[PDB]
């Protein structure tokens, strides 16, 4: 067998695998998010500049895991990417939604990995998830959930301008 | 006859000299619009600054064509030039609509040129077009897509403060 | 419909996004094969070091796609992405052999879309691959087959040796 | 009304926009004289180069006058721009004859102007041209009168070597 | 067969080899004007530097054929190289008129390659064409027919000064 | 007849013509072995690189010949240049082996000139074939000799992995 592996369970190796399935279709969902508002009908630099990030940020997070697996002697193994749960993402607070909605459940999996790994006795894994991931994750919610309010308090009656507005002056554009 | 025109057709010599007209007669209308947006009762720098941009734009892609008419053998003929299609523009909506359906008649213009030279079997006319023309006019055309949209979103039910807040915080003002 | 869309049929926009299907897919293989060669019991980092660059390099050239799709004024779709044909990649002569056929299906497809631009009357996208997909993919394709025939002239009957030698003198590491 | 409109009457503004309009043909003119000088069958660089910069200048001058209009509260006001009197220059001499004749015109129009609005008690007009137009145009006609001295003794009997070397060592080029 | 060969037909392979001769002949060619202009009996520095640039020039392009041929899997395959047409080459005017007769026949082979390459669905052969051969060949020949043009207006009824001046002041002495 | 020409025989000058030509040839067979190790089915770049130079060394010593000529009074003749001997060059070792083959014979040729200019008592000519040939020469081959018995040293029972080698860890790449 591996010449390496040492207390490290099939049960974390395959959850591992599972979690850079996840974190590649954040990834792509993103994608997805960035060209829908670089589109000419949409037209939000921030948003598309927002979302191109994020999509950047979550690769970032699969090729750390998989980084992990094989310094651990796991044996990375790929699925099929789902594509995005949607084509067009209506307004900057339904995309931010959907965001925040994608992140939580990337958090429970982070979440629930750690708890694996406490249960396997898997303090490497656990420092793994602590050091790179859980902070994070809590840090891009909060942010998202800022950003939340500042779309919400703008929606008011002319919602145009806020959403205009939200972009211009909050989101970083270029 | 030119001692150095080769594979030339009289037909894109004539084509290139009247792309040359259209080429200037949008700088003019890109002078025109620019200085009714300087006018005291108009008054958006930003869209005063697009707009003059542009006129000088069109003036170097008449120049470009011009070189190339000499440099391929042919003889530069100049028209008269039509004056604009306005004396005034109207909203910054009005005239970015008038600026698109323009930039889209110049467009056609370059794909029609370049569909004679392909018949023609006029690979350097097709390649100039490629090289300094197409993608340009993409990207232009893409650019005030982007904005008739923000402009759009901004209009709602306060005209005035949209077209404002679009002037300052989306156009180059500084 | 669109506002900027021009002389860019339904059939060029499909095609688009399958092209983007089909390089996303390639950049997920690379990223399995660059893993593989990480791996303890492979450990051959000029191997990983090559495959993880023509990740990034296949990321960036749908990336370019989907700005172009965006440009033109079509959708971009995202579809499912298929996981690689491999789980486990052999040798590095495998893997290799494994890239050139995949990257001659890739330039297939470029010279497909090509022709149907061509067919189409569609300068702008042709001039897009021919600037930015057709060289680069003449270019990969060679030096795979320069590296091709360095390692089949390593193999002789010391594989290991040489397998050692290519990944230590021709591949960058570290 | 115009809210800044003051002292300016509607005789100089329509002199005005007549102005820009002889400006504008006389920079037409000059784009037309470099463009015949760059021609393969008649290559003077330093002639080219000439009547190119004056093309950039008798715009700019133009642009000047169209500020002053908006900035004195009247309205630019475009018409057709008539094509050049010839399609070929002939010699060198022959352009800058045209030239100095050209200049003549835009001078005495200016000298016009100037004296309207002396009648109309209108100083802002007068001084405006007297700071940016009237020894501008004055130190121009001396300098082409210079230029057409130095081609006349170079006629003789040898046109061409003359031709040749006024370019070469009097015209700037590179 | 060849492991990158594709889409690569035997005609252009054919072809890229003649081409290749072609400027090779080019290249002796210009290297045997120079050395003449060289001659103590010519010395004419600024023509002897003029061919001798071109002879280079012309040595890029075989080199830059070559290396396509092999970028494309195509066998490169030398032939017998024609000495120049002439011993000696006449005046710096009979010896321009030589150049842009054999400037235009490599255009005319240019030409017919890209139309070869077009018939045969080559977009990676026309694209080379277009980006480094059809405007450097328009810009060359267009600089030529320059020459010959002041030349030309210099041999009047004293050839020698004319001869003398034009190496002097136009071409580049060091 | 030459208004320079001193102590330089018909005989010398008709053997600097033939030299050149021996020098054009020698330069046009390495130009055909560098393309052949640039192929993909061969690609030994540092074998590729070694040939390449030698290819411009071996014209560089045509331009000087031909430099002394014109010094001399005499009159540079061009002749047909014949193709390389092969179209494939085989192995390193066949190529290096035939490189120093054409060198001896390069050699043999300065040798003969050398002596027949001793006997024409014309010292300006053997001191440039001692100051600017002779050594160089024997440099060149002493090199080649180096790199044969190295070669040679490799072949051994693993031929393509001592070729891998020498490339990689005597010849300059990368
Ligand atoms: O030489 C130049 C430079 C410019 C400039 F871009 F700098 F403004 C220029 C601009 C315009 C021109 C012309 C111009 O001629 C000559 C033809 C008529 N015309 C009308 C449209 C605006
Ligand atoms: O935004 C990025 C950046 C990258 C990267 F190139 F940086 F790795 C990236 C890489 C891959 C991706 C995605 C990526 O999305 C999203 C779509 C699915 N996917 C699978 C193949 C590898
Ligand atoms: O490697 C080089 C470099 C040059 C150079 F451009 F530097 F002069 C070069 C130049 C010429 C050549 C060759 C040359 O081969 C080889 C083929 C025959 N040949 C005849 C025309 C002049
Ligand atoms: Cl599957
Ligand atoms: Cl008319
Ligand atoms: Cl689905
Ligand atoms: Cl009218
Ligand atoms: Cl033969
Ligand atoms: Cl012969």
């Amino acid at each position: 067998s591996s010449q390496i592996r040492q207390n490290y369970s099939t049960e974390v190796e395959a959850a591992v695998n599972r979690l850079v399935n996840l974190y590649l279709r954040a990834s792509y969902t993103y994608l997805s998010l960035g060209f829908y508002f670089d589109r000419d009908d949409v037209a939000l630099e921030g948003v598309c500049h927002f979302f191109r990030f994020l999509a950047f940020f979550k690769f970032f997070g699969a090729f750390r895991l998989l980084k992990m697996q094989n310094q651990r002697g796991g044996r990375a193994l790929f699925q099929d990417l789902q594509k995005p749960s949607q084509d067009e993402w209506g307004t900057t607070l339904d995309a931010m939604k959907a965001a925040i909605v994608l992140e939580k459940s990337l958090n429970q999996a982070l979440l629930d990995l750690h708890a694996l790994g406490s249960a396997q006795a898997d303090p490497h894994l656990c420092d793994f998830l602590e050091s790179h991931f859980l902070d994070e994750e809590v840090k891009l919610i909060k942010k998202m959930g800022d950003h939340l309010t500042n779309i919400q308090r703008l929606v008011g009656s002319q919602a145009g301008l806020g959403e205009y507005l939200f972009e211009r002056l909050t989101l970083k554009h270029d």
